[PDB]
């Protein structure tokens, strides 16, 4: 369904799903 | 369905889906 | 369903799902 | 269902799911 | 269901699930 | 000299790559 | 000289890669 | 000289990779 | 010289990799 | 010189890898 | 290295000091894949 | 390196100091793929 | 290294001092995969 | 190393001092996989 | 090392002093896997 594929990415990754009110 | 493919990207990635009111 | 694949990523990874009100 | 695969990632990993009000 | 696979990761790992109000 | 950040949220890559002069070779 | 951070949240990679001059070789 | 951090939360990689000048070889 | 941290929470990797000059070889 | 930490919580890896100059070989 | 595929390199009196770069330093390959 | 495909390099008295660049430093390849 | 595929390298009087880089230092491969 | 695939390296009078890098130092492989 | 696959290395008068790196120091492999 949901596929996250990161290759040598610079920075954080945010694949969070269906979470209630994320605050960063 | 949803496919995220990042190759040597510079910056954060935001694939978050169906989350309620994301605040960054 | 939900697949997280990170290759030599620089930064934290946030695959948290269905959590209530994450605060970082 | 939920699959976390991290290869030589630099930083902490946050796969926490269904937790109530995580505070870091 | 929930699968955590970390290969030579640098940093702590947080797979905690259904815990009440984690404070770190 | 002093520097800080109060409530910033940097979602990416910062590449200063600073180096001190070395006169190599 | 002094530096700090109070409530910052850095979600990424910082690459200063500083080095002192060494005059190698 | 003094430095600290009070309530910071660094979610990533910091790569200063500092080194002192060594004049090797 | 003095340094400390009061309430910081470092969730990652810090790579200073400092070394003293050695003049090897 | 003196250094300490009061209430810090380091959730990761710190890699100073310091070494004293040795002039080997 | 004859009659068959081969790769070789020779270096002497060498120095390299490069800033942050997303690749190997002076790499060489005949047919292989550099997917690091 | 004859009668078959080959790649080779020779260097001496070399110095390189390049700013942040998205590729290898002085790479060479005959047929291979640089997908780093 | 003849009549069959081979890889070889020779180095002497060498020095390398590179800043943070996302790859091996002076690597060489004939057919293999560098997936580190 | 003839009539069959082989890998070899020879080094003398060598020094290496590299900053933090995400790969082996002067590695060589003919066919193998570097997945460290 | 002939008529069969083989790997070999020879070194003398060697010194290595590398900063923190995520890989072996001067490793060599013909066909094996480096998954450390």
């Amino acid at each position: 369904n949901f596929l996250v594929h990161s290759s040598n990415n610079f920075g954080a990754i945010l694949p969070s799903t269906n979470v209630g009110s994320n605050t960063y």
